């Protein structure tokens, strides 16, 4: 309740502190905390701003393969990010693209990262319903691999250039 509003930054800090060592067995606990918050933030951006970057730090900590529950839970992390995005100026400009880019780094190496980027990109249009370095990278990553079947990554990166 109210203690949830006072501990939402503490929950984001707990996820940030324990989500870097998910590669070495709390990797399923990160997906449990994202899934328990999926309906949790659906009944409740200062708390969303730290949590949108904690998962990017997790995706950056062991990004060479992005240690089994931290990899296949990416479509859970992006859907929970959309559920926190549709149910949500200084801490939000540059950091808002790094999570989608940490997803998109292995979208054709695989396409679950592209489904993550597509499901996170429409949450931006829904949040804007109620882009300096982000657009050209998605346009290039859609142009160089439009025939990689990568039509999923095509629809994921064409909806990031608008």
């Amino acid at each position: 309740y109210f203690l949830s509003a006072a501990s939402r930054p503490l929950c984001s800090g707990g996820h940030a502190s324990n989500k870097e060592k998910e590669m070495v067995f709390c990797k399923l606990g990160v997906l449990v905390r994202h899934r328990i918050s999926l309906f949790g933030n659906d009944a409740t951006l200062h708390i969303l701003g730290q949590t949108l970057d904690a998962r990017t730090v997790m995706k950056t900590g062991l990004e060479s393969v992005k240690f089994l529950d931290n990899a296949a839970e990416d479509l859970e992390k992006t859907m929970e990010n959309l559920k926190q995005g549709q149910f949500t100026t200084t801490v939000a400009l540059l950091p808002m693209l790094s999570s989608l880019f940490e997803h998109i780094g292995q979208h054709q190496f695989l396409e679950d990262v592209q489904v993550s980027c597509y499901r996170i990109l429409t949450s931006l249009y829904a949040l804007g319903t109620s882009v300096e370095r982000q657009r050209s990278a998605l346009g290039e990553c859609l142009a160089a691999f439009a025939g990689a079947a990568f039509l999923e990554t095509h629809l994921d990166k064409h909806n990031i250039y608008s």
